[PDB]
């Protein structure tokens, strides 16, 4: 069993050797499931088949949009000659993962709209190029990413359509325009409790807790780490949606913990080297993004939109642009980041280099 | 015959070396024209001509203000000490052209309003500013600037005053808040054809198809690759907007044919060689960018504001900092720029240098 | 007398020399008044003295939570392992200090709104991080950093709470909805004069025109030249106001001088050398900084935020960007910058190294 549990674990190197000798079709389904767990930031496709699973336990009908943008935009790829070892390991499907997942989230007519499949594929199709164009950009300056490709995707969509289009409309995003009256006889400590996987499910647009229970399942079986900071950065977030006497119905509903538990898993050990100093700087950085997400939701509920995960992306670059002159506090190179435990072996052989 | 065929069409470089010894007031008119060709990638002074004859079709008034803005920024751009290549290129003209036209396009006091004058005057000063600092950013990285100055004016213009200005008030723009009624049994194919040359039109803001062909016709003149891609890239705009079910009065007003005219026009030959390839990504970039024009639409008519060609700058930027590991998807090199014919001899000289 | 003078002009280097044998006490009290006065780029401790005595003719709320911001900011520098030297300029301070003072500006709780100091203190946290990453970004090619971190940092905080929150309301930014009636027989030549010392105080926020008096007292006691920019800026920030035909009230409150001042300083002999073009050139950065101030405000006031000073940082670092020819327009270095005089005699000497 531990033979078995070492092999499933991680990044999975040893399967992806294994499969690079395989036929090119097992190799594209091990890009798509790595393409799918990719939004958690892991590279893993068991962690893909579980957050698959956590997806059609939520709505199988976002579960099909899902895995339809991963497979065109591993196919744009393809056919717009990328980098095969960006490919491989799924970093070209998982921002159409997400488009996939939110255009049938943010869609005004219902489970198993058909035609929807026409703008996913197509809006598939510009992940690529988003994709590409920004990690132009963002890798002069060795920065990565995350989801702009997805969120600059989804915001010019959901500005094509909007609410009155005749054949595609969307939610209608409202802006605020009375005081909420909150009870705080009324809340919940179950609910608050509940609220910590359901901001993880978030991630993915799912507002079911046992599909975020099975996405922090899927990110402990990759890395335990990342786990412990997606749940507390999702409690971040409960804690920031207090403090701004928020709706309770929107932090029950995990809308305050998503953003900030994918600013936690970033800070904490994936993008910085994982040192207590980093730690309580991803805690300051989910916070942080906490309450960018309130703020960049309700700057963009007025032009009609959701803020998506703008905040993470964001919230996110500014925390790795920011330098520090703390050796303890150390950005990690984009070509050696795979999961906090290696990239704290790293830190500290490079650490003992630097001595 | 054809030897002044050969004479007028290109870039005219004989006349620009034979005007380089003529007095400056001659050189200056040939900047003048060659401003006003520059607004769809012509460096021609007959073109500009036609450009201008077309202008006066559609209406004089904004002839006037489009020509008044182009004296004045390249006056500015002179007094500033611009490079002096640059302004002989018409290249700190063509976005004060842009900015005078749509100054009288976007005015709520009706034709000359000879007040305006003044306000087209100060934002022609502003457009050699915007084209110097973002000529500095963009071309760090060999980029075009497009016309993001002329966006910058126009926003910062039409922002300032806004409709309820007392002196220079503004067109309103509504956003979208009922759902439209498309009758698709009166749609017409010949005002679907027609919009064809009137989205090549509103390139310059002309609703005129005559003016849309004239334009058309300069384009030609300058090169029949450049006329071709215009063309192909209103009818894919045409095409996007039915695709989204857009009001028919909106696509024969050429309002979805403009940017992804101009992007087919820029990905087509112009700013990355032509080859099939490069066609076909001169389609999607042409495609993408009517999608992303209704999205920006959209979205900045909810601040009250045009999208102008923001669309067409923001998505042939996009696909221009693209990479891909396709040696046929070249990139021209921004010094040897001039029009797709020459572009394409220089593409191959180079590839057959590469083997 | 004269020695004193000396001794408190400038940037007052030979107290930052023997302060820095002096404890750390008395040093970080330094660092403090040269962040408060650092809002009008001035180095001075005895000038942030002063413009802590206007902020406190003000309002002392205002300036309770101006200087707590300034030290909350300053201690956390100081936590993430900031340059000492920028430290100990007051360069991690300014931005906090405009937060603070401009989230009880733009608080609905009135004077004494105690609960205001934990958000206070909160932004002011993130007005370092802000500072560092940006002033990353911008030092890679030599551009200052401006009020961009109080302004994110602001526009994030309003956007968060908005006018509706339970806890921290803001005030109600409304958009414009028709035509102001102006009678310019009413128009006052009195307050018109009065409006120049009222936007060099509302480049803190203040309405009060003995406190924009005591605001250029200190910038004297600096540099004349930044008195003198301060004073023209604001002027012709009127001046635009007048030729847009804003409500005289608007003017009158130094809505319109505050961006425009602080371009007119930046311009005027601070980042630019001070010759002749550049003052020129500073006139007209602070005319068009008078009319992006407007648009930005009406472009803002539509998702409910204030424009702030927003239009000064993007319409300086525009006119730092661009360049010209002329070897009489010359941009300082960031490590040569002190204030306009030793400016003025450094380029001198560089120019007199040039021939
Ligand atoms: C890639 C291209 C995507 C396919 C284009 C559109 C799907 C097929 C046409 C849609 C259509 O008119 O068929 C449905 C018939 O009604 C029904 O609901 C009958 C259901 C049968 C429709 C076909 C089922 C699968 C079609 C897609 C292929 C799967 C590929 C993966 C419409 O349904 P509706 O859109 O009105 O839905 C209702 C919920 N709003
Ligand atoms: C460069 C500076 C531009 C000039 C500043 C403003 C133009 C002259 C003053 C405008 C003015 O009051 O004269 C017009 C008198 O009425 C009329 O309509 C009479 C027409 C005569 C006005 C002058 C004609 C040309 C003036 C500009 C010089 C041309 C330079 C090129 C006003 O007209 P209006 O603005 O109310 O228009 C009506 C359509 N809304
Ligand atoms: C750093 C952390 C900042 C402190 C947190 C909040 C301040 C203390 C609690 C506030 C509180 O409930 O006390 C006040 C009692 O009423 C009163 O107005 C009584 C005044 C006494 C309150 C305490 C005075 C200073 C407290 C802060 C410490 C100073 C550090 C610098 C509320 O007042 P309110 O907020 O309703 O104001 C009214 C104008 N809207
Ligand atoms: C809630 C929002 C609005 C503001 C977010 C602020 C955070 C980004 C701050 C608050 C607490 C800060 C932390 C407080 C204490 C430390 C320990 C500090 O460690 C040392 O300086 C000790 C000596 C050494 O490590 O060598 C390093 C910075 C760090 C992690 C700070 C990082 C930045 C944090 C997380
Ligand atoms: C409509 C919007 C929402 C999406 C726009 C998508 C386009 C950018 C895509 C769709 C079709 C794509 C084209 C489909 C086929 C090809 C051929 C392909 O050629 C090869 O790979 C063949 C071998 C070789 O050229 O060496 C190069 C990419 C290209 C031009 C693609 C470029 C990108 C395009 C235009
Ligand atoms: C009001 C808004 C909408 C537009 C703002 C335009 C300004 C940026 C312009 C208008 C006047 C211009 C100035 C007009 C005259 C001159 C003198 C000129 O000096 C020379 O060329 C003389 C020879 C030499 O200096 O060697 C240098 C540019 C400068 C300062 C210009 C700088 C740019 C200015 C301030
Ligand atoms: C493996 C690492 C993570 C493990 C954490 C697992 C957390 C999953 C627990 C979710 C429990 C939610 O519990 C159930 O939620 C559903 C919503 O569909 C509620 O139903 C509404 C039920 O009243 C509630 O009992
Ligand atoms: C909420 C509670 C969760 C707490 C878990 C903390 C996770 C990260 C903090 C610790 C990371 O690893 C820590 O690194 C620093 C390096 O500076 C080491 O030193 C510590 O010995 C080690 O414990
Ligand atoms: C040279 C390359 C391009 C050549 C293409 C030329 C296309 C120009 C054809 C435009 C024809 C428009 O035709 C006319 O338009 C006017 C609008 O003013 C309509 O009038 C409304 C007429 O009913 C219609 O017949
Ligand atoms: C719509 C219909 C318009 C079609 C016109 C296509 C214009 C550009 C496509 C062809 C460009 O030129 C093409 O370049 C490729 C290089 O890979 C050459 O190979 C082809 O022989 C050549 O035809
Ligand atoms: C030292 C360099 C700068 C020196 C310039 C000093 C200018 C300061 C003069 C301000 C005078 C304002 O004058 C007073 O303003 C108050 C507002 O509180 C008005 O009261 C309303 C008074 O009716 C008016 O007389
Ligand atoms: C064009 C293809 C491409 C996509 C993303 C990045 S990248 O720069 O974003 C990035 N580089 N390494 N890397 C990145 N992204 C990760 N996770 C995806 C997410 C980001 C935000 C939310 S999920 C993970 S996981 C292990 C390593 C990495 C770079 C290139
Ligand atoms: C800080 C509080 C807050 C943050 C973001 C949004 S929001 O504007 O993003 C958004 N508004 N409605 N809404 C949103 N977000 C969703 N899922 C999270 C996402 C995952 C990836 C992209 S969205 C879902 S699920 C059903 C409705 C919605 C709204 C509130
Ligand atoms: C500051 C002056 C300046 C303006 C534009 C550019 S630039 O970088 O934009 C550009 N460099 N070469 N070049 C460009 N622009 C063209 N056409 C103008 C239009 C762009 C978008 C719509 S019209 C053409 S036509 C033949 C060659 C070119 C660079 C510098
Ligand atoms: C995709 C559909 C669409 C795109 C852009 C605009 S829009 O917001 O740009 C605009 N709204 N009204 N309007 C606009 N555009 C015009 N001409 C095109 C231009 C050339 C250069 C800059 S604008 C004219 S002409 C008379 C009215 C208008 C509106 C709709
Ligand atoms: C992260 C800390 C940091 C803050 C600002 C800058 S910086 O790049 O902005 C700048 N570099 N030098 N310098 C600057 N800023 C000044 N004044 C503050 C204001 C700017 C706008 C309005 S007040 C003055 S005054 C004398 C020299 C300077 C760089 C680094
Ligand atoms: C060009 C005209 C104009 C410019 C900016 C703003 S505005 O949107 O900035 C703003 N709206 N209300 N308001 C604002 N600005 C203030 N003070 C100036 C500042 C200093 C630093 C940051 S704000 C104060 S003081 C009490 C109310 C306000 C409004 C109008």
């Amino acid at each position: 069993f531990p033979k078995a549990l070492g092999y499933v674990t991680g990044d999975m190197k040893e399967l992806a050797n294994q499969l690079k000798d395989k036929p090119v079709v097992l190799q594209f389904i091990d890009w798509i499931l790595r393409g799918i767990s990719q939004v958690v930031f892991v590279n893993n496709p068991v962690s893909g088949i579980l957050i698959l699973v956590g997806l059609l336990v939520q709505n199988p009908w976002w579960a099909l949009t899902g895995w339809l943008g991963t497979v065109v935009s591993t196919l744009m790829a393809l056919l717009l000659s990328q980098d095969r070892s960006l490919i491989a390991s799924g970093l070209y499907g998982y921002n159409a993962t997400l488009v996939g997942v939110l255009m049938a989230v943010f869609s005004d007519k219902g489970d198993y709209f058909w035609w929807l499949l026409l703008p996913v594929c197509a809006m598939s199709m510009t992940c690529p190029i988003f994709s590409s164009a920004l990690n132009s950009v963002l890798s002069k300056w060795d920065l990565p990413v995350f989801t702009l490709p997805f969120n600059m995707a989804l915001s010019m969509y959901l500005s094509a359509t909007g609410h009155y289009n005749p054949f595609f409309p969307a939610k209608l995003v409202i802006p605020i325009t009375t005081a909420p009256q909150i009870s705080w006889s009324d809340l919940s400590a179950l609910e608050l409790l509940k609220s910590i996987p359901v901001g993880v499910g978030q991630i993915y647009g799912c507002d079911n807790p046992w599909t975020g229970g099975i996405f922090l399942g899927a990110i402990l079986l990759s890395s335990p780490l990342m786990c412990l900071h997606a749940a507390i950065g999702s409690l971040l977030g409960i804690a920031a949606g207090l403090s701004l006497s928020a709706p309770f119905e929107n932090i029950y509903f995990g809308l305050w913990g998503f953003n900030s538990s994918l600013a936690c898993i970033a800070m904490g050990g994936m993008f910085m080297a994982l040192t207590w100093q980093t730690h309580l700087l991803a805690l300051g950085c989910a916070l942080f993004t906490a309450y960018l997400g309130v703020g960049m939701a309700n700057f963009m509920a007025e032009v009609g939109l959701p803020a998506c995960t703008w905040p993470f992306c964001l919230a996110t670059l500014l925390f790795l642009i920011m330098t520090t002159k703390n050796s303890n506090i150390y950005k990690m190179p984009l070509s050696k980041v795979t999961y906090p435990e290696e990239n704290r072996i790293f830190y500290l052989q490079a650490k003992k280099r630097m001595v």
